[PDB]
């Protein structure tokens, strides 16, 4: 790996990944002895205990190339397990600021990254790993917090302009927008790996709190990670 | 609707799909006072009870052209819940013939259906509902009946050649390949009906009996459907 | 074959294919001595004579993928001259209900079945066997039938909405909309299959005994030129 | 019109359109009292009589751009009909050099100019007029001339190398390649012209006076279709 | 070549290329001892010298299809440097009628001719040889000419309508608008030929003496450039 | 600004962005008086002086997605010139690690971003400004550099397989691969931004204390650029 530059043996199979590197920094105060097993171009990896067992957190930075690098490179590692927690933004009125969205899959739109990898247009369902995200309603349920399960729209261009962008994605069925799912999704179909994804509610375009939704749902992520 | 000719108020609002009208004729033999409600265009659709509540048991022929004509006119009859219950070929080795594949994704080649309803090539994540999806998990489990849970391909073609086929859509994240899930499932996400799929495994393309497996997955499905 | 399931011989070289088994069925009755050949998913295959000549009727199902299949297995079991007949919509105001469409090309959107038959996004000219669609031009103005000759657009989306379907298409040179054509013209082509198509006008977008009779009318002229 | 220069009332309804200004010129000799009424940018454009009918031969350049900038302005000076006669290299073994290729549709890839006139991706039936084109086959066949009817690509590099050329389009129903077909027949659809072509083949990819020959007599063929 | 029929050694390794056939014959007055070096199809070639250099000035008709022809027949027969010089409709409306710019890049729609050689639909960098597009700014500063240097769109539909044009390509970061640009700099690219243009504003999209004089001293910056 | 959250003022209109914030971080220490106005989501910026001239050094982080969004909050914030200074695989084997490509345009595969901001799938140039980058030649070769002038392929997924990658992506033009370019390029030409890129050989697809010197030389030649 050229840049997650963490030693053999640094990296657990199941890991926590995160956009923000201060998210993972933070959330790294919930495993037993975290250590850093990374630092590198800014991706903060932390490893540790959690359960009973180990468990990494991981930055994956923005956009699909980037978590693509941080996945292949973990994955090397010795990483197989991957639930991304991070933020995303409402495309229904009816779900609530700090509230989670559960994720069933991706929509996106045909790219470089999916043409490089698929070497061809084909729409290869991007979808998480069935057992996985089935354990996570379940940790979420057991902990009481409050979710909705669906697909999104995992953009690559977060600026561009689009008049009907919140009419168009919803009635695609989608229920929120954000940006690295699909790469997630489709990339560990084709290499193997099983992985999940769970995001925040921090906005909503069809319409220390945030603080508290963000901890309560990294303590139900790792439960899953470690069930 | 001008091809399922059955009068309104003759159509359930929870239908269980297949493509040969020779099934539906021999599954409505599982619904309490089957009523032959259409007849038109070999697309046979019956109407009767089962566990309680009003169930439909129609044709939809092969392709997804003809399953979405069907499935409109189904759902401008009052349809909204959809189960697909097809045949299969298996992508990977492992799964026997007879055995059940509940699809939780459908992968598919960007084509004029998907453009026409989309208005772009965008890959709408092809999904069924969670929820129904989740329930045929647990009828089939209840029914000790063994299955496999994962994405299939949605092909166009029957009968075009590829040299990698098996190797191909298996690399992909598919464990068998029909030809309507993808339409199904899309159609569905962006009218607002709730699907699922079950396929029986009749052939594996990697490597009586089939009559008794067809009727225990059928009863599996209205298990479901009328849940 | 997998879905038509006919023995040796049972289905003749030259076929005449509908999408509706109901038609199918109907239209045996122009046939000496019909033998149901096929039944199975539906897909209703008739074995008869007419003018003396050996010939088939068979379904087809809706859609490119259904069709798709049909020829390809009525090929399997001796199928080579292929002559679909069925119902469409009129993209032009001139053309009434109950009138034909002697089919020159079919216009397409790119993707699902055609790339995998064709391995890309070529657009490959998808037409009709050029002799066998001036016979059938003869036999429809032989018996005096009104008759337009014209592209069409193959929708694989029936339901699909387009505020600006008609002009859109019609602007594009076609003028009629039906589903099969650019799959039968495009396979036959790749097959060495020779085909043709001829449509009845069951509603214009640009605008029951009647139309069984505008059926059965134009099914004598096309089951003139299969037996030819 | 800024690339051919001729004045209203200077052009034809009816025009034979070739690519080379060279071959217009030779074929003006065909025509009664020829006159040229364009030069410019090497577009010659020579107007005559033929059969009692004024006609127009006009140059097309190569390619699809080309062919499409001459038949826009030649249309904008009263041109309507449009008939192609052009050079070909044959994709299939059976077709002799100095025979004719009437065609009956253009295969091409999608992209640039196709993309900019119809605003999307779809593949829509790329046919020359079926009246006119029939017109050409009683023609030829009644000046004894050898022709095959038949799809041909209308490719846009004639130098990108691909290996299974010959195969691959032959195999897609194609007769033969040449350039300006997919451009004309679509464009003509949307335009609402009436368009054929007819091709000499002066080479085969499967398999000079005997070729003037060829050239002249199906210049003649064209022309008498042009007026009838 | 089957097109431009030249022999070897009668093109120049330094070409310079125009649409017109007539700007050809014109510019070649601007050479040593001139020589029509080929005619056929229209394709005028002169072959001189300039500043103790041999320099060809080539006609390439209109079109990527019919540029890429002319380039690769041109290469074939020892040229290697390409400076296009053409007429173009400014994009922006502080660029003036019979100023040039000097392109840097091109825009395109993919499809077709960079399909056939690319085969696939990768956007490559359509852009001029950095060293020779530097020379001709030094060369067009040196004779106190105004430019501007700026990517153009190359269409392949000079007719087709687009109710947004101007604003949707200026939008783009192009300044003006002509057909062979992206041809030649991503043929050039995967052929290994050195190539740049210049253009010369007879139109502006966004608000003959002088025009000629215009041509004239840009021809001469050109030749100055090439011969460096 | 969501990511970069500095506020009014900070932002110099001038900025060297880099991927890698230990590398802005590291060359901080190149400019007077330096201050971290941002850390958020690790994106670093500083602001400092260079030659007694504001500038600002930014991260932003791996891939277009992730470029995109820092280059419009830089924007958001004052910043209006941007010279990406990366490291690069180089795909020809002339090319020595440490020395420099300063880059001329940027292939790239269709798709995602370009889709969202474009809105169709044309292939729009990817260049950088044509001065800009004639100053980064001048200021590299003034402090006796060793670098390489070409176009660079714009890679989306770093560990997708190609077998043919090298010849395919060298063969079309370009001479080395990174993954930010052609979004940098293409955004700033339509948003109005001026751009380059000056790229760090650290590979050679074709074949530390050096990479940093490496590092150190050129972006002091970069800076020269910046505040010149």
């Amino acid at each position: 790996p050229v840049h997650i530059l963490a030693k053999k043996g640094e990296v657990a199979e199941r890991v926590l990944v995160v956009g923000d590197p201060g998210r993972a920094r933070l959330l790294s105060t919930l495993l037993q002895n975290p250590k850093l097993t990374n630092e590198n171009r800014g991706f903060l990896v932390y490893t540790g205990k959690y359960n009973g067992e180990t468990v990494s957190i991981a930055t994956h930075g923005i956009g699909g190339p980037s978590i693509a690098i941080v996945l292949e490179e973990l994955a090397m590692l010795g990483a197989n397990v991957f639930i991304r927690y991070g933020t995303t933004g409402a495309l229904v009125p009816y779900i609530n600021l700090g509230e989670y969205i559960i994720v069933t899959g991706a929509s996106y739109n045909q790219g470089g990254l999916f043409y490089q990898y698929l070497r061809d247009n084909a729409c290869v369902a991007s979808t998480p790993d069935f057992e996985l995200t089935n354990k996570l309603v379940t940790s979420f349920s057991k902990r009481n917090l409050k979710y909705y399960v669906g697909n999104v729209f995992s953009s690559d261009a977060f600026y561009a302009e689009d008049e009907e962008f919140v009419k168009k994605w919803s009635s695609r069925g989608n229920i929120a927008v954000e940006m690295e799912c699909a790469t997630l999704f489709t990339l560990s179909k084709v290499k193997g790996w099983k992985s999940a994804t769970v995001l925040v509610v921090s906005d909503n375009l069809a319409k220390e709190e945030l603080e508290k939704s963000v901890m309560d749902g990294a303590k139900a992520v790792l439960d899953t990670l470690t069930s």
